[PDB]
């Protein structure tokens, strides 16, 4: 069965808050902060994954530009292409285009695969962030509303089903009914509830929640 609300902080797969700053790179937020999660679902660690190590080296194969943008699913192929990805620590972020220095030596992580989900459906949306883990999504956040939000659930008229901001679906739930997407983003804790906002959930695919998810898996053997 599906539970009725899930918050993967409380199983401690969520690291701290981040904040991108003045560099177009939510999308390498996104992709680290779903494969975090994988890392404490399979090993019990929990270590903040380097963003600056894809906006430096997951570029031009991968469809990304770095601090102009890029895809959470291209990410995680370059983390499979590369047999690994630093630790946040080891290769920190620095909201800027750098060159390529990954370094196996501080490998913290790997990725075996990635999963996109149809295109619109909450309710594997849903299945997936209760089985498997916090989902990298795209969202419509450039309207004012957006930029403003500080608590509740956030619903806005003029959203579309076209995303163009990377944030993480680390659960769900209702506020007194409300049905909400519990959302990570990367504007530092500043933003919203600590840095998290809730989102409209089973209105129609609203802001595009469901337009385009994915997450990885680290795969452990097979049968
Ligand atoms: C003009 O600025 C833009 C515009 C767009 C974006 C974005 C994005 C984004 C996009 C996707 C996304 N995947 N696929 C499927 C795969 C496409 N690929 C083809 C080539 O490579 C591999 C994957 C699509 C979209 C977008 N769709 S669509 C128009 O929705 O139909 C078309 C199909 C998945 C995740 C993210 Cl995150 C980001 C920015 C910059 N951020 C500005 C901003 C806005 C609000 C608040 C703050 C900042």
């Amino acid at each position: 069965i599906l539970p009725d609300s899930v918050d993967w902080r409380e199983k401690g797969c969520v690291t701290e808050v981040k904040y991108q700053g003045s560099c177009g790179a939510s999308w390498a937020f996104s992709a680290v902060g779903a494969l975090e999660a994988q890392l404490k679902l399979k090993t019990g660690k929990l270590v903040s994954l380097s963003a600056q190590n894809l906006v430096d080296c997951s570029t031009e194969k991968y469809g990304n530009k770095g601090c102009n943008g890029g895809f959470m699913t291209t990410a995680f192929q370059y983390i499979i292409d590369n047999k690994g990805i630093d630790s946040d620590a080891s290769y920190p972020y620095k909201a800027m285009d750098q060159k390529c220095q990954y370094d196996s030596k501080y490998r913290a992580a790997t990725c075996s695969k990635y999963t996109e989900l149809p295109y619109g459906r909450e309710d594997v949306l849903k299945e997936a962030v209760a089985n498997k883990g916090p989902v990298s999504v795209g969202v419509d956040a450039r309207h004012p509303s957006f930029f403003l939000y500080r608590s509740g659930v956030y619903y806005e008229p003029s959203c579309t089903q076209n995303v163009n901001h990377g944030v993480l679906v680390v659960g769900y739930g209702d506020l007194n009914g409300k049905e909400y997407w519990l959302v990570k983003n990367s504007w530092g804790h500043n933003f919203g509830e600590e840095g998290y906002i809730r989102m409209a959930r089973n209105k129609g695919n609203h802001c595009g929640i469901a337009s385009f998810p994915s997450y990885p898996e680290i795969l452990q053997g097979g049968g």
